[PDB]
């Protein structure tokens, strides 16, 4: 007969999600109502019937009696987890109720910038028994494994929370428990309208504008100086997110850019050619597709990708 | 009978604030006065009266006691706590006098970047009991919980420090003690004036400057320089802040400058439009707006923003 | 006659490889089978047959026994091993079962940047026993060491995984075990794509195009800007990787359109000159080579480097 | 009768000072001599006179023998404190010999920018007995408190150390000991001279050169080129430091530099003017002020600042 | 008579060389043989003859038997070490058998910049006895102390390494040994080739070509940016390195090159003064000498520097 454990994770804090190491931060607490008839005890009235245990001298004790704890690993931590809890509570009846408060770093495998900056994202920690289902079953805590509401995290902002139980078999060929909380949140798009968006589309315009000065080579050096300034903002996105073998939506609106500004350049140089070679006039006949080609080039675009990648 | 614990929280250093992650850090000592009567002993004369205690021991000898701690988590703690003391002192009577010291990292999800860099922030501590109001009373310690006077903290300038108890209901469904330990700062501005505002009104100035020179090429030039200048400015401002998804007054001033700058390039455009087509003197008319637009249209936005942000 | 310790360990995460440093990090288990008789114990019927042990008591019951442990160290570690789990299972025969779940990070000195961004590398872990042979032999446990399929790194991907056993003579100058998990990945070349080989491409070919508009002043200034441009470049590539003395692929492309451009001055400085002299026609007839130097040049260069380094 | 301490701190390295966070960071050993008669044992002769203890086991010692420990902390700590050696040494006659070597990180909240370049600043310790003056007195141990030869700190160089003892009311409203290492250092100024004041200097008399070509366009294009770069020097400037309040003599500098350099603009708009308005003979005239105003304004500056901040 | 201590340490790996910090980062195994009679058993055959024993429990041994460990510290530590292993081997001679595998950084105090970037320097490690020499004596432990050959150190390249034994007085008066691990390192030039030299000859040499252009205003616009390269240059190189109160001969190069520049400027100012003055033919006649004093300022600055500085 399996015993059965009862398992709580509480998320109080997203300390951060670091999307360049695919990974996010919280503070936490676990809590565990595991009953052993084996630990139970009787005490003198004025005696109490809950002893509370730090969780160094509770192994201790598990370890002298030889009662196997029901032990667990967090599947998918990164890194040190500073515990500032772990706090046993032993009733009568020999019901364990473990607390356990931590800040840990967690592995976000879950990560599809495929659609970035408008992509939302699976957050999930994993909390495995070691042993398998013939000795421990993991079941749900209720009324408290969620999400706290003070998060304090800006940028994301969380859709929905869900918590299930499934198995693994890491260490033993057994099936077991894994206790999962999974959340997912989407990405509050300001900052990229705001510090992206905005500017581009402001030298795009502004740099329109300076096509009614009619100067060819005046056009060429700014549509060529635009450039640069694109493979700056090229070398700012990247820098928030790894190097990943896949191509982001970013990734074509910039190289986008790239592609229009580089033939806004070939095209006036060719403009110009012509009033080089006596042929003034021409060049200014030809002049407002040139002038109608810059708007029009840049929204084409805006449905080459807004199809392309929804 | 609750037994009543006297929760003291001094903050000797913030070590700083760091507001892109919307957390800050101090060097903190908690003082905690707590009577057991069972923990009272009786002393030979020639022995001490008042017994000293590793938290390591002192916690050891309750468990043999089996007598219960009131139990405490900092429930905005992040990351680990670098203690320095932990120690107990127990008079005959049985009164605990608990110390602990630490530099600790703290959330303040209380942070409201609307008004960057005006804002005033709010800053505070959560102590809560892990164990109900039913057992343990958290009461304030008296002539001691505040702010010391070596914070060492520049750019913040702290208004108040506010102690206050309340409850919570965070492992438990009975109500809990939770001693809070509030502090408003305010920013010192220097800084910003020193390297955004001042800079920011020389490029504007001076750049108006030149416009006496009656050459609108040369100002456009000029203008489509600003818009770049500003568009790195809104690179150094966004990167103190985190990926807000609401807009500061930072924002505001930014986004008020690239709009401006934009319309002093499409009228100088245009002015230079119509020296192109033999209307030179008109443009030079038309050119004392051109020239008194610039200190009007950054006023009329000195308004714009300190209505709309005041 | 040596007793056979079973060295299992998979790699549940690569957290990140800083090729920069050298090194990689990994979420890892180790698994461990190793039979001492003189840990064996009498499964009395009613009371269970297999013994539970945080390695802290384990080691202190070992020691007790005055048994040896099959001491060992992971050679190629570098700072701190933030341990989740290392938890013992005992059963009546006196089989230990270790389990030690971590985050590390490990040493990565097969590091040849000779083919950077093409190459391929060899990442590895040592497991070493203290030990030598006549005492304890390192076996492989079976079904387990390897690398879990949510290791969650963008940039590489793992061609294969190799487990096999060795000696060393680290302490002891008697041979020792060694169990090894090596595994190569090559490198997701995305990345360089979008941000370092597109870029410069555009730069090269746009600059190009403004060659048809026959100002050869315009080249120079020109082809001067690309310089810094790539100078530039040859920054943002040197800090992906150490300060090697040896001459990666990379540096070879860079220094290849430094030597290029720099001529691409020293032509159009030199067909610049034949105007200046008034052999203005002349210059319009070399033009065609200097004009058909720049494709020529820059593929000649392909072909220097795809051979050299292939 | 208050049982005197004899307290050694001796600061083996500088690890670094870290001026933007304002703190410092040291390798140093801490040395105690505490007499308690109570610690008095016996030796059979050939029996040791001198036992070598853990703190570890030592305090455990102190706990049995309900003996108090004349218990410290290090007020301006920061962080954790990273100990190498806590070794006690105990005669037959009861004399304690502590030893405490460690890295940590302290405040320096004595920290006066006001004069950046050039301000020499106070660093200190504070080592407080947490006991009253009535049960535990620091007294200095002689020939040991200091700093080594050896700190390997480049910017900084130490002009003199002291130590002396005095009392503070932390946690006890009870007069305690404080001992106390302050050392002033100040700041080899080559960096600064180096990367700061030469370039500044260049630029200005480099610039000034360009006027002998009596060209008031490339004067002003090449005024308000220095102003950007004066404000990019702001900003390397301003991240050494931290977001003070107050006004560096380095910020006057740059503000300096900021105001002629905008008067620089104006002025040659204004000779400009008059090429424009047919008064080109005039504006010659006058350029001679316009070129020996430059020198004058930027060595004005020189007694501007020399004078108010000496 | 003092009991000897045989103190081995060998390097497995240079983690890093951090230069601006001046420390290097090491993994390390730390190896001690030393003999205590009093710790020497006996065993009936079956016990085995080797005892392994946790530090941890070889200390609160000692502290039974009141035996003096020869307590060590590493006196140029910095931070924490890491440990891997710390693990005691007591034969029945009593013969203690000490290994300590470590992460640490530790100090250079050995830096000498002043041939950056061609300097070699001095790296070491200090293994001090707390106690005196009349106590414990430390001894070379012979066939271990030294590098290991995976270092993995790119940067550096390791000459030669040498052992010595040595005196302190640190806490002591009486002299102490001192074990010391030397080791001398130099830089492999590649990464200054390629990212400083190269680009800066590039940038000297294509500049000069300009000059057959015979435009002096192109060339003072030339000069001009080149002094603002450099003064980049200035800020990538300072900050490799220290804020050093000494002069690199890498200091020396860029002032070297911001003296020409600056001259360049004045120079080719005052040929444009001649053509400004009707003199345009005799600027033609020295133009010559301006032509050949740019790769002679720049030749004869090749030897001002590698005379001074060697
Ligand atoms: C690239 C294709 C078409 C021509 C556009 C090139 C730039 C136009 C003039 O601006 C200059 O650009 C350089 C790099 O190009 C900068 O380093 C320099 O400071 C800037 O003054
Ligand atoms: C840039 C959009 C604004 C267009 C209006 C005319 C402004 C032209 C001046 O800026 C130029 O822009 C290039 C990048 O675009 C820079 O490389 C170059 O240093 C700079 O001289
Ligand atoms: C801005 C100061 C106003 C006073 C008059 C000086 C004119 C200088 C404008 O050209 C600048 O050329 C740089 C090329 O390196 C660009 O990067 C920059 O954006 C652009 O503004
Ligand atoms: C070096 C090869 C010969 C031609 C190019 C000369 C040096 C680099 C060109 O960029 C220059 O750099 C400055 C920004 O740093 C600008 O102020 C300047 O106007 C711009 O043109
Ligand atoms: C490895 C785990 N930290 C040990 C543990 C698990 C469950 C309970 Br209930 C108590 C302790
Ligand atoms: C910080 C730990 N909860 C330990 C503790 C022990 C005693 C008292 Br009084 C308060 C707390
Ligand atoms: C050095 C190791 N941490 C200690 C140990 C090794 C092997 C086994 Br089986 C148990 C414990
Ligand atoms: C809190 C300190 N770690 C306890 C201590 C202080 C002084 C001496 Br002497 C020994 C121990
Ligand atoms: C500082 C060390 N913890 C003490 C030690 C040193 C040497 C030996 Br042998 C054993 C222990």
């Amino acid at each position: 007969e399996p015993s059965d454990v009862f398992i709580g994770l509480k998320i109080d804090q997203i300390t951060g999600i670091n999307q360049k190491e695919e990974n996010f931060s919280v503070v936490g607490s676990l809590r565990i109502d595991w009953r052993q008839p084996l630990l139970a005890f009787e005490h003198a009235p004025g005696e109490p019937k809950h002893r509370t245990y730090t969780l160094a001298t509770f192994l201790k004790l598990l370890e002298e009696k030889q009662i196997r704890w029901p032990a667990f690993t967090y599947h998918n931590q990164q890194g040190r987890m500073d515990f500032q809890n772990r706090l046993i509570s032993l009733s009568e009846d020999g019901t364990v109720m473990y607390l356990e408060r931590f800040t840990s770093t967690f592995q976000a495998p879950a990560f599809d910038f495929r659609l970035f900056p408008f992509d939302n994202q699976l957050f999930f920690i994993h909390v495995d028994s070691i042993f398998p289902q013939h000795l421990f079953r993991f079941q749900e805590m209720q009324g408290f494994s969620g999400l706290g509401d003070q998060l304090g995290e800006e940028e994301w902002i969380v859709t929905e929370v869900n918590t299930h139980l499934t198995t693994h078999n890491e260490f033993t060929k057994g099936d077991a428990s894994r206790f999962v909380l999974e959340f997912h949140a989407e990405r509050h798009l300001n900052y990229y309208l705001m510090r992206i968006l905005i500017p581009v589309l402001l030298i795009i315009t502004v740099s329109w504008f300076t096509f009614f000065l009619q100067d060819y080579t005046k056009r060429i050096d700014l549509a060529g100086g635009n450039l640069l300034l694109f493979i700056a903002f090229n070398f700012t996105i990247s820098s928030d997110l790894p190097r990943l073998g896949y191509i982001t939506l970013m990734d074509a609106f910039l190289v986008g850019t790239f592609i229009i500004t580089a033939l806004v350049v070939l095209g006036n140089v060719w403009l110009r050619r012509l009033e080089n070679h006596g042929k003034q006039a021409l060049a200014r006949k030809l002049d407002i597709y040139a002038i109608t080609s810059y708007p029009l080039a840049y929204l084409l675009g805006a449905l080459t990708l807004w199809l392309l990648f929804f």
